[PDB]
């Protein structure tokens, strides 16, 4: 039980794995596209003897947090432990080997998708985004008169073949991403399968509609076995009027009962009805999780409200340093200290904080957070808050 | 079709159309304590002839608002149209009169439940609090190490009859609602009424338990036909101690799969466990709305985060008025003013910003709320958000 | 194992049988009222040794035929065989004796409601009326412009306590009855039993409400477990006025999703709407099913369609007479003869076709009805045809 | 948004609109059989500036209607306005260039299938004919003596694939749709499209089977995933006795729990079985829409009951002209007048009366269908009923 970096000979184990482990996994010609984004030494295998039977790996990834800053990240993903080697200690050696490449290779955050919301916080990865369904009664949707894009003359949304308008999707998301806390850079590997799943599989899942806004689009597909379903994959809008123009267009479906869409928990869909009830909220889940680490190069990236004054604090990581944080002007000073802690708190608190997700106050009466000060609390609370409110990306 | 205040003739007319219009309505036994909190000229009938065809009142309530602040609260209740007479606009004539009532009395804000999410916004009522169903699944519930009160030594929360322990509730719930957004003061013949549907019905609801610590309570019972579902009807903590503690007995409840909630979105529980998607949002709906009867009354009166520096605008209510707002030190000056208006919005829109409960930057995308400078969105976001989250009392 | 009359010493015994057989059955103090409509000798219990194994008995009822003809009817009710002596002959044994008796009694045709659409064919039963449920989707109804009584000015429907005006509801039933193919006469005992029903059952249904009109009620109640859907448990309309009238004081039941009503398939509902799809049918069954006790009686007792000519057949009843029978002016003679038959048919398919719900050319496609002559097929779909759509009373 | 006849250059615009309109939509393969049915000037597109938002065209049918007499029948089909240019008056537009068209061309009527129930009666489309779902639970199912095809000897019901039977089931068809109300010619490229569905498609539908007698067919599949039901797709008899045997066939597949079709209300099968109820009604809805393009051509066209003597009235049609209408011989002549309306009706109840599916009597309980005599009601009733009850042949 030997921790190693794969070499070729290695990929077939690891296609078995993850055949076994993941359902969603299409198989190895997909694998190819996402490969590209593993860097040389990103990705630990464990042989047995041999099999594989644990295997691990990271992507390059292009992280926007708070103040438009764009974060190199390590991607964590591909992660599982065969199903005959459980409670053997394989998932701690295999993340400690990574966080150790990832750490020394100079990212200042890493991230994950969670298969279970259980077993990422003791690695110190913190839920940080929150994924939100709404389901629309597409019936009953009248449009509130305040709306957006209701007056006379054209719609200037289009329905499109996904696959004739890759240039225009790529030109919107990537405006998108950088613009918005959670955006992930979406390289061009990841737009060639994204167009794929966009045509219909046999006895799979039906064609893909595009509705095209010069600031927006959306791509939906009426769901395989409940035809009245229409699921929306991705809504991208830069201005409000795309997002109001492309949700006039979704409710037009009139064959369609019910518009579904896993959006962000301040999405303005609500507040565009005459009825704010008939978005009802279906399910919500953790989206992106962040590990830290380096508690000050990420203090320091991110952008902090303007609003909140100039204060200054000492806070403690748990088993990951002490540091003077003086936040002003949206900007943080952090710096090594061993004056007394105002704030404690684990290392996966502080990526749940990262993105402005979660209220530190909301954290504190948890205890997952400690302080004495309940105005230093307001003072986080305000200064972490995100403008821009946060969403989820891509899943990885 | 004469608009008229209720003579003690017309409430077996009153009575038939509640059973009638509500389901949930019990019967004139239960009606004799609500009625207590109808003041004289709180109500309005339309008689037909003759039978009551419509019917509306408010109840005298104190509502607790950002700063801990007690407004006096017209609290709109019992409205009904015979099915007989729809369409024919006897709801727009109930609510201008009450609306007269309400504002000629000195009440700065009524508030209301809504049947339907479609109904209420044309009155000028906003949606104030949100209201957020948590399940947890108890099998796999294990408390954080961060939690509190998980050490050796007595448990402080006590398995009670709540019916032999109705003072330290009332105390209890007395301290909450004075502390809390969205806290109404409950009177002894709602605590009455509350006691009476805690002991079991022949055929319907069963045996209501207590969880009774010093600084909280939860009142639960098992479900009628789920009897693996525990659903809590009502759980008050002062102190994040109590919070912790309740929930440590409710996981404690080994006999049931599941304990369900209805909470609001910033309650910690997620947070005390080791897997935060235990507790599965299940359900999310408008509480509490708000028609602010006077601009410069409500705004004046509650408090406003003291982050934010001092900043002045131009605010106008469509036809509502337009004010010179000043925020600073968290109290707001509102005076008439006839400057050019910086921030428009309906008078729904201000109800919904009231309480904190909705981001203005939210309201903004959706185009309820109009401005040109997005340094004003983010100072009134700032300054209206509660640094005690916004809770809902109790249904009327 | 003797066939008797029943003695009062054999109630206990009979209510025993029937609580055993029938899951509606209330029990003996709803008996009494239903008692006072069988005639003395009405009854045949099956004794052994001792215990009941067996009851059956008729009612005196009076039947409205076609052309307004109201027959005296033997109601079949109240049959049962103890689950111990199955398969041993004692419905037929019971069955011969009680249709002896009401042939001698000179009744000219017996009556009952299926538990089972398989047992009573052999008998000489044959389905005489078509229930039909139709559900409304009430959010989506709109009348259509040419739908009777949506004018400006006052509604003439009112909602009540049924129990508060049985003598109205009485008056528009008898109305009903006397005018409609399938009517029965309701004694007092019955509406005693119908307004016992009206009201809230502890851990059963919930309170019935009436919608009543000059010439017309509906009677509903909010189903037990089902709490956005409204069942119509009987509504009777004497005008085309009341009936639309009704319907749109049922379509402003604005807290329910959905009306539920079992009808007639002529229910002109649909036809009131601008989208006849709102009105699905849920649900198909047999209604009241009719043994001819005299063929000769009962062909000459009813009207016939006054549109086709004069025409004269023999029609032969299986095991039941040959019969000369000559219509025109819609008036039968029905005369004995030996003259070669035109037309066959078992007893039960005359029950079929007598009250016009089923058409002869039907029942010939499946050989139910003989004949060679095609014409002779076309002239009696035309005769028994009913002007007055058929409709179900009560059951029974 | 101008209003033309499509070119080549525009079907690809169409299939998309069609793919992202229609779910049914198989693509532009089975697109070319349908074509070959729509005539030069059949279609009308919207273009935008430029893609399709709008499309609309009509199909040469042959419809048989009472007296076996075959109609010219414009079919209306591929209608669909884009998601995105709804509420624009579009649908208004289409419908009412084909509708010139259509009527300058000399069809006498025209046809559709309704996707929703709401939309066509605006247009003059009157519901027509009626489907009926019988599902029979059919280990229950034991045929009655009466029934024919019960005797000793060889079954004329033969199973065979369907691919190797086309001339003798065209020849079927042929027969079958000549001699019903409701009957369509089905052409060469039609029976090509039915028979590749008869095959399985993988991750679709399973193999059909076909039961083949010399005067009728029944195609039947087993469902998708219910694999104890059995869907009859399409059965077709010309004789009773094909009917019964067809029947006593598809009960004999004792590997199902239930056999499924989409059949008339008259359908002979509950009466071929000695419990009726075996054969519910799980399902009930519109089937073929009309408009009567030309009152006088319509009217003289079919046949009328020979049963009800000679009468004479002038019926009004809303805006759709005034006519002396005499019927007496099973012919009707239809004349201008100015003489006083009897009757008026809008044009789409018109459509509901002419293929005999609904009475004048039911449409003139809800209004649809005003006359101050009662008499003259009974008349149209009997003259416009069909001796063979109306069917619906395949949905276009
Ligand atoms: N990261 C990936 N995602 C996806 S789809 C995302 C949805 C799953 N998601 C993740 C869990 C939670 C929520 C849903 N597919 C693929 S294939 C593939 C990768 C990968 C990683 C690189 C790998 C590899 C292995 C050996 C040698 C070279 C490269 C091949
Ligand atoms: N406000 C009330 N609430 C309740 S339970 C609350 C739950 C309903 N809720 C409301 C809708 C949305 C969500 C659920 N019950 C009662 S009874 C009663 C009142 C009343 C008001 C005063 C009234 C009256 C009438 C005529 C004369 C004198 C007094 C009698
Ligand atoms: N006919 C009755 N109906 C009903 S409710 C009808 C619904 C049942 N229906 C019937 C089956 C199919 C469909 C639903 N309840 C009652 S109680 C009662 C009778 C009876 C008959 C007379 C009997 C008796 C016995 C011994 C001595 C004296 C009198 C007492
Ligand atoms: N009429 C058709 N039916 C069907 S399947 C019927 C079931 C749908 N039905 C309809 C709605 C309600 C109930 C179910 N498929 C096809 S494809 C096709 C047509 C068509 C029409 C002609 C068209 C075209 C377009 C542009 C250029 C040339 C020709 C191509
Ligand atoms: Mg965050
Ligand atoms: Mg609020
Ligand atoms: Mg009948
Ligand atoms: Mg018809
Ligand atoms: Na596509
Ligand atoms: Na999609
Ligand atoms: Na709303
Ligand atoms: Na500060
Ligand atoms: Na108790
Ligand atoms: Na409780
Ligand atoms: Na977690
Ligand atoms: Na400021
Ligand atoms: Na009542
Ligand atoms: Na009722
Ligand atoms: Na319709
Ligand atoms: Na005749
Ligand atoms: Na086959
Ligand atoms: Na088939
Ligand atoms: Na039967
Ligand atoms: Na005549």
């Amino acid at each position: 039980v030997t921790l190693c970096s794969p070499t070729e000979d290695d990929w077939p184990g690891m296609f078995l794995l993850a055949a076994a482990s993941f359902t969603d996994f299409i198989g190895p010609e997909s694998a190819t596209a996402w490969r590209t984004l593993v860097p040389t030494d990103g990705a630990v295998v464990v042989r047995d003897g041999s099999e594989v039977v644990g295997m691990a790996l990271y992507m390059d990834l292009r992280l926007t947090v708070p103040g438009e800053v764009v974060l190199p990240t390590a991607g964590l993903s591909f992660v599982a432990v065969a199903p005959t080697h459980r409670r053997r200690g394989l998932l701690r050696a295999m993340c400690a080997e990574l966080h150790r490449r990832i750490a020394d290779s100079g990212y200042p955050v890493a991230a994950l998708h969670a298969s279970e919301g259980g077993i990422y916080g003791r690695f110190g990865y913190g839920p940080a985004t929150t994924l939100h369904e709404l389901t629309v009664d597409r019936r009953f949707a009248r449009f509130h008169a305040d709306a957006p894009g209701g007056g006379l003359g054209g719609s200037s949304v289009r329905l499109v073949r996904p696959t004739e308008h890759r240039g225009e999707f790529e030109a919107i998301y990537e405006r998108w991403r950088q613009q918005v806390p959670g955006g992930l850079l979406r390289p061009q590997v990841l737009w060639d399968e994204l167009l794929a799943e966009a045509k219909a599989a046999p006895g799979g899942d039906r064609e893909s509609f595009a509705l095209l806004h010069p600031d927006g689009y959306a791509l939906y597909r009426v769901d395989r076995t409940d035809l009245k379903l229409a699921r929306v994959s991705e809504l991208r809008a830069v201005t409000a009027d795309a997002h109001c123009a492309l949700w006039r267009a979704l409710i037009g479906l009139d064959s369609m009962e019910r518009i579904s869409i896993i959006t962000h928990p301040q999405d303005p869909l609500p507040h565009l009805l005459t009825d704010t009830r008939l978005a009802r909220t279906t399910w919500r889940q953790d989206g992106l999780w962040l590990r830290i680490m380096n508690v000050p190069a990420a203090l320091e990236a991110r952008g902090y409200a303007h609003e909140v004054g100039e204060f200054s604090t000492v806070l403690e990581v748990s088993d990951g340093g002490r540091f003077a944080l003086k936040i002003g002007d949206g900007r943080a000073r952090c710096t090594p200290t061993d004056a007394a802690a105002e704030i404690e708190m684990d290392r996966d608190v502080l990526g749940s904080l990262y993105l402005g997700a979660h209220r530190a106050s909301t954290l504190a009466a948890a205890n997952r957070l400690r302080t004495k000060d309940s105005q230093l609390l307001r003072r986080l609370d305000a200064a972490f808050a995100s403008d821009v409110p946060v969403q989820t990306a891509f899943e990885f």
